[PDB]
């Protein structure tokens, strides 16, 4: 089988294994801070530098993957705690949308909320322009921040959240488990055909953004990943 | 929300939080050995002592859960390495089937392979009477060891195996990610309506068995679990 | 290490992790009300359903534990309030004393004020028959409501009180910190050898009671707990 | 009663309510990083600016206090993870010792390991010169880093640790409860007469240090405190 795996317990600029885009910054504690609290419509994204082959045009096989990461969002006096973080998968040449307004676009979509990507968002502000639920929520996005499906969630300021994601190639099911600070878990799952939505080689990463009045701390603390593609 | 969670990095006799059934034994290193290498048709089961309410007849809500565990199977001279381990969910009154022949029933079913339980098996012997695939395999079992679905797998003697399971109540999807000793992952997912197959209160646990000629070391090394039921 | 931990931010009827005894009722807001305002000598107790092994006869080790909880007592028109709440530890088979007169026995002792339990009381009425101090008080009880030690305190009707308790196994010290609504803290500590006063397996819970003329609202709002026993 | 209480969920440079000493720095995420990873024998300390009156010379009374805080330590490539963090109480005019060598002195003592303070240390390196236990440990320090008492502990890189401390004036008992990342708790308690060891007014704070080859990330994430002195 074709397996790719990595595990970061701390990050650092200068590490060739990671690409940085936008206002991203690496704190002295190894944490990744995606947005710049002093910029309007800030957008920051981080990606595993090496593209991963999720499916094969030769065999038609699609990869299965297991990934978990931990992040932290915290309020700052005195802006609206927004907009959130999104774990995404996109073409290997993915870039921050030209003329990105950040905000509710989470740094992956245009003003209409469209883009080429599949992801799991941890959304902390309700943008009616993208049909968001009225509360904080976790959502599965397929080429749009107008989530295909969402589940109520609660973003606790300063709390460390743990996430586990499993993609089963056979059933094409993407299931997500979010462990909150207080111990409660939140789950959401959706059938998503990566073969039909994305190219053979993609990049995995995290993105976050803010607006003029919407800003908050977006930190990525750790990230382990393993994908296995059966080549037969 | 109604949440139940626990974490076992090791086990010790006398812990009220755990229920032992059959030939279970706790080793000095804190590991749990499920079968007795000197008994014919040995069967051993360990269960979380407290019943978990996976669904409420009052609301109709079903709980989501996240659990991870690690186990190890090791060959012994001069017996056949069998039969395997099964992580299962069963009614709270669950007991080792009367007159259990162990072996391919994995300690959860009758001679015909039927029983009242839902589980994930790590099967190391191919029983044609229960329509097993021709190789080692992971399977999703619903009231029978004749798996609803299986995926090829390989049990490596002495290898520590890590497993992660997510059950999403909304989609009723049970997804499993198995991390093999060599780094590759194996996944299998299946939609299973726990509310339709099981009572409101159930017990979670592990079971293993052997026959006269089939015996091996079945070890459970760790187990973390969290289920959250929405009460509203 | 053998660890038991749970966290209740709210309570619900039907949760198998909780045992109800006497006049206990679960309010729609998730709060637990211990006594019945319309009954003479009302007694209500709630216990964590699973017995906890606080010490091992094998090693002689005693567990350390950390627990915090919040409660509220509110006066009603026009009864005396009367009698209070007690956080207790007792044999796993503990039940409301037969023929309990409620009142100053706090639902845990007999008429003489004796019983089998260790606890921290938040006493709002002065029973001279149990040598109570003349004012509201917090006390450490060991097999009797005639406290081994008490400290002055003030029960404010309708005020949410937060409590933190630490039991250090090495020194066998039980320390309590009570945070009043006005920000002021009250502390009390006492050396109590749980190994000598209680059986290996015990249950933790809260009890409240009243009399014909003494009645008030006794509410448990939240409860988190963690006990760790060194096994080696 | 005289009560002092504050709560910090994040810190900021410029907040007059805090004294910054040495290499301390505040990250853009609100965390306080005590030591500088690029300096030899780095020492950084943070103190609550307002001195607290822990005892009255007029009444002989000592104050009781309840404090809880969370911190994080993380290894860096490639130095020994040292030396640790200490929560301390010292004279109001306390400053980092002149010519401090950092390292095992934890920033509060001279080369002999002596100083004027009382504290709880989270020690991650074993200094034989100060009679340290052979493993990571939590210790109670009274005017010396040669702990009056210690308990085995385990510092996990990148894990958030929660600590609760209660000081009971009557019994003069200082009890500590440490909640590790995996849920396990570690406790330690010791009778310490604050009035005989410290002056009437003191400052509370944190300190950390490193050596030439011993360095790690020492972060303070949050801190809540309440002290009550009975004046009568
Ligand atoms: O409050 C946070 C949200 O702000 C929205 O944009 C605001 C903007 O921040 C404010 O300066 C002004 O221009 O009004 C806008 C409309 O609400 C973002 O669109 C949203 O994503 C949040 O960040
Ligand atoms: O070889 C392992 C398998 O044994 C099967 O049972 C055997 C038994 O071990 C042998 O002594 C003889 O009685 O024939 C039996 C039938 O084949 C089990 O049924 C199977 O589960 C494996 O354990
Ligand atoms: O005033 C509250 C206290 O009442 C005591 O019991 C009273 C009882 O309420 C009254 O009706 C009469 O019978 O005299 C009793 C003895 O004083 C309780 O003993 C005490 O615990 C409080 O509840
Ligand atoms: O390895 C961490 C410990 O270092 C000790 O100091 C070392 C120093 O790091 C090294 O460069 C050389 O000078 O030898 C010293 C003595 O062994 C500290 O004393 C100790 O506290 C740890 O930080
Ligand atoms: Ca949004
Ligand atoms: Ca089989
Ligand atoms: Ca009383
Ligand atoms: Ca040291
Ligand atoms: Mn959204
Ligand atoms: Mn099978
Ligand atoms: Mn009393
Ligand atoms: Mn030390």
């Amino acid at each position: 089988a074709e397996t790719v795996s990595f595990n970061f317990n701390s990050f650092s600029e200068g590490n060739p294994a990671i690409n940085f885009q936008g206002d991203v910054t690496v704190l002295s504690n190894g944490n990744i801070q995606l947005t710049n609290l002093n910029k309007v419509n800030s957008v920051g994204r981080v990606l595993y530098a090496m593209p991963v082959r999720i499916w094969s045009s030769a065999t038609g096989n699609v990869a299965s993957f297991l990934t978990s990461f931990s992040f932290e969002m915290k309020d700052i006096k005195d802006y609206d705690p927004a907009d959130g973080i999104i774990f995404f998968i996109a073409p290997e040449d993915t870039q921050i949308p030209a003329g990105s307004i950040g905000g509710g676009t989470l740094g992956v979509s245009d003003t209409k909320g469209a883009g080429h990507f599949v992801g799991v968002e941890f959304d902390t502000y309700s943008n009616s322009e993208y049909n968001d639920p009225p509360t904080d929520h976790v959502g599965i996005d397929v080429n749009s921040v107008d989530s295909v499906k969402t589940v109520p969630w609660n973003s606790v300021s300063g709390a460390v959240v743990k996430v586990t994601v499993i993609y089963d190639s056979s059933t094409k099911t993407l299931s997500v488990a979010v462990t909150n600070d207080n111990g409660d878990i939140t789950t959401i799952a959706q059938v998503v055909d990566l073969k039909a939505k994305l190219p053979e080689r993609v990049k995995f990463g995290f993105s976050a953004s803010g607006s003029l009045g919407g800003r908050q701390i977006h930190l990525i603390r750790s990230w382990s990943f393993t994908s296995t593609l059966i080549t037969t």
